[PDB]
């Protein structure tokens, strides 16, 4: 190719010509991700990587990407046996998914940061031959796309990805790696993984992407932010209109999280006549329920952290329960850290800075602060409480006297007469505790004084206090 069933299109100027593309594109029934991809990491490049690039926005000429398309195809079939590898059934096989992996795999630098901005796109690995964990994925996906295997698809977690395929549509096989030094398992089913009940997996209930999908995980993974300071408003613009793009279409149905990015633009520069960020956090997380069981984190933690921002301490606090409520029901695993870090932040400094900003109103005789809503401690102690089930059963433990401080120092934060309010009722403001370290605990829970020593040796596990 291209056989060219889009050339009108060329050459882009504005943002608004690369919603068209992708509007052109979206409505074949196999989107040109390879084309997509490119564009995208182009104008990327020359808005975040390398701006004096230039000051308007940057012209893609088709002589440009028909150069970098062309050699992508060329490499991918020029080094994979497509017939050798048939079509047994006319689905993919395991050694084909396998080899353009090994294709992808072998053609990036032997050194760089595999953690660097902007090098997400096929435009970095035609150009740089460098990719991050989740753009090697992809690659393999449109490198399968570019082959003619309609069958290979994106299977995305919440911090992993992969790739399925095979009879429709059970086959799985990892194709990147994950995380810095745990071993490779590239080909191997996830389902290891699943079993293990770990977060990466999402027991199960990941995200299996059509073609649709998979152009919108692309728009995902445009990164704004051209150093630490400064994002490209340009770029901000072209994400939300992409989104807004696939959101009328009905193509971030399945996709929680781009709700939630659309949600987090929408609140940075709202559309006139679009949805209110509320309405699509949402709709978010009402994705989550319906597809995938309710078992992801992010579509909570994008509604806690919109509460947060504009102190609605009761919605965060409910909104960061329901994150501990979905933790709960897996085990912490190593290839886990990426979630604790957000819980251990949420816990041990979001919470804290948001209760001590309600402290303090409180010698400021104004009640209504959240610290005399009982329900706001009910939500805390559920949040606690699905981070002790998760930790139970799990190889390693979550806990710690870190973690203790700060649980001490927010539960001190409400008066016991507010405290007392909440109704723990051990099943067979009322809450009902799952974990037996908050169970054995919810007497000292709603004491007068709290006992912060008890408290801490309950919650890490310690057997003994210091001997002299
Ligand atoms: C929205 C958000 C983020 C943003 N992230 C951006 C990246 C998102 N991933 C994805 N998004 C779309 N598709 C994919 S596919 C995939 C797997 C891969 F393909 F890549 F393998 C990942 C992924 C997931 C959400 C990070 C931490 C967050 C929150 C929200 C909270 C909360 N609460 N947190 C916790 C840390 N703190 C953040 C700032 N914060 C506040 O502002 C105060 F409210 C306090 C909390």
């Amino acid at each position: 190719g291209l056989k060219a069933a889009q050339k009108t299109l060329f050459p882009l100027r504005s943002i608004d010509d690369v919603v068209r593309l992708f509007a052109a594109e979206l409505g074949r029934e196999e989107p040109d991700l390879v084309l997509l991809s490119l564009v995208l990491g182009f104008v990327e490049h020359f808005l975040a990587v390398n701006r004096v690039g230039l000051t308007y926005f940057p012209v893609a000429d088709l002589s440009i990407i028909a150069a970098l398309y062309a050699r992508f195809t060329a490499q991918i079939r020029g080094a994979v046996d497509l017939s050798l590898y048939p079509r047994e059934g006319g689905v993919s096989s395991r050694e084909l998914v396998k080899k353009v992996s090994d294709v992808i795999w072998n053609s990036l630098s032997r050194s760089y940061f595999k953690d660097r901005a902007h090098i997400q796109s096929l435009f970095s690995f035609i150009t740089g031959t460098k990719l991050d964990s989740s753009g090697v994925a992809f690659a393999v996906v449109g490198a399968c796309q570019a082959l003619g295997l309609r069958d290979v698809h994106l299977a995305l977690s919440e911090d992993h990805a992969w790739v399925v395929f095979g009879p429709n549509g059970e086959q799985t096989a990892e194709v990147t790696w994950h995380g810095k030094g745990n071993e490779d398992r590239r080909g191997q089913t996830v389902n290891a993984g699943v079993a293990e009940r770990s977060w990466l997996y999402l027991k199960g209930s990941y995200m299996r992407c059509d073609r649709k999908m998979e152009v919108a995980f692309m728009v995902c993974a445009i990164n704004p932010s051209i150093d630490l300071h400064t994002d490209s408003l340009e770029l901000l613009q072209l994400q939300q209109k992409l989104l807004w793009l696939l959101y009328d279409l009905g193509h971030l149905e399945r996709y929680p999280m781009a709700l939630g990015n659309l949600a987090d633009l929408e609140e940075l520069e709202p559309t006139p006549g679009r949805p209110d960020p509320l309405t699509l956090y949402h709709k978010g997380i009402a994705s989550a329920k319906t597809y995938y069981r309710d078992e992801h984190i992010y579509p909570y933690m994008y509604l806690a952290g919109y509460h947060c921002r504009n102190r609605n301490v009761r919605e965060a606090l409910q909104a960061w329960a329901d994150t501990a409520t979905v933790i709960q029901d897996y085990n912490y695993c190593r290839e886990d850290e990426e979630i604790y870090k957000e819980f251990f932040e949420v816990a041990n400094d979001v919470i804290p800075n948001l209760l001590k900003e309600a402290a303090s109103l409180l010698e400021a005789g104004s009640q209504g602060s959240a610290l005399q809503d009982p329900e706001c401690f009910a939500h805390l102690l559920r949040f606690y409480d699905g981070i002790c089930k998760w930790e139970e059963g799990s190889p390693t433990p979550v806990l710690h006297v870190g973690w203790a401080t700060f649980l001490v120092q927010s539960l001190g934060r409400f008066e016991g007469q507010v405290r007392q309010k909440v109704r723990i009722v051990s099943v067979p403001p009322v809450l009902t505790f799952q974990s037996e370290k908050m169970k054995g605990m919810k007497e000292l829970l709603v004491a007068t004084k709290i006992n912060s020593s008890a408290i801490k040796l309950q919650l890490t596990a310690q057997s003994q206090v210091q001997m002299k």
